[PDB]
């Protein structure tokens, strides 16, 4: 393992630990890096966003092919290492939490995504304008992203992915491709924005999917009551909601949109 050795050499050169966070797993196989890049069709005109460059193995490959790369890294020591170890003309390193910082404009994402931020990063991405995202997640998370309405793992993530994106698992990635080796496989995921998006009210979606096992009427009565309004105000309106015979985890985007329009009509959503 050429690149695994390079990892050990760099780690010890700067005397740094393999992880700043329990879920840090460096991508250390060149063919997986190149597969991600080729899946994304990275070319000389692309502006790329990466999150968590680590010791910069994917960043390096991106920089050779892309017009510009923005890479977001929380750890200042990692950043110092990237700056000393590489010579790129076309990489802007953004210090901070990728979930919290403002993103530059980009047309593509090519990134390994730490599991700890997989969910908030993906919700943020789905709300941005991009042409294509090729990202690596833990396999179970990727399977959540492509779950179908009514499956056990269909969640708010699944709904928004279906509503806003076209998502494909391109392949599994073995745990052998990272150091340290994770306990589970990863997956390479391709995301493109839907041309005809189903744009859903985020507060409604969160309210419904708080307790996704609940019936649609119960989920709404409970969530709206907890906002601070009397049950008496909303009981009859909620009892006549469309798709009331479903549990929330069975709802298609199209059905959530119906609920939203009904709720706006009845003064429950502003
Ligand atoms: N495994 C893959 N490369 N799948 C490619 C999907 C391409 C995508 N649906 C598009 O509209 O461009
Ligand atoms: O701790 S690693 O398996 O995300
Ligand atoms: O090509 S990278 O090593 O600056
Ligand atoms: O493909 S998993 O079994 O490493
Ligand atoms: O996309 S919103 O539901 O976080
Ligand atoms: O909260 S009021 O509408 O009874
Ligand atoms: O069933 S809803 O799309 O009218
Ligand atoms: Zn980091
Ligand atoms: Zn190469
Ligand atoms: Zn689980
Ligand atoms: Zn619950
Ligand atoms: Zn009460
Ligand atoms: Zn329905």
């Amino acid at each position: 393992s050429k690149m695994r050795d390079r990892l050990f050499f760099l780690l010890s050169k700067y005397g740094i630990r393999p992880r700043d966070s329990i879920g840090q797993h460096f991508l250390i196989i060149e063919d997986v890096i190149e597969k991600a890049i080729e899946t994304a069709n990275v070319n000389e005109n692309d502006v790329i966003l990466e999150v968590g460059p680590g010791l910069g193995f994917l960043t390096d490959e991106l920089a050779k092919r892309a017009k510009k790369v923005y890479t977001i890294e929380i750890d200042q020591k990692i950043i110092e290492i990237l700056k000393k170890e590489y010579s790129w003309n076309n990489v802007k390193i953004i210090q901070g939490d990728a979930v919290r910082v403002e993103w530059p404009k980009f047309n593509k994402v090519v990134s390994n995504i730490p599991y700890k931020i997989s969910s908030p990063f993906t919700f943020k991405l789905l709300k941005t304008d991009f042409e294509r995202a090729v990202v690596m997640y833990q396999l179970e998370f990727a399977l959540r992203m492509v779950a179908k309405p009514g499956s056990r793992n269909y969640s708010r993530l699944s709904l928004m992915a279906q509503a806003l994106g076209n998502v494909e698992i391109v392949m599994k990635i073995g745990k052998g491709a990272f150091y340290p080796r994770p306990k589970v496989d990863s997956a390479l995921v391709l995301i493109e924005p839907r041309k005809d998006k189903i744009v859903l009210n985020e507060n409604l979606v969160k309210a419904l999917f708080q307790h996704r096992r609940k019936t649609v009427p119960r989920a709404l009565k409970d969530s709206i009551h907890m906002l601070g309004v009397s049950k008496d105000e909303i009981r009859g309106i909620i009892n006549n909601v469309p798709h009331s015979n479903k549990r929330v985890f069975q709802l298609y985007p199209e059905e959530v949109k119906d609920i939203e329009e009904y709720l706006k009509k009845h003064g429950i959503i502003s």
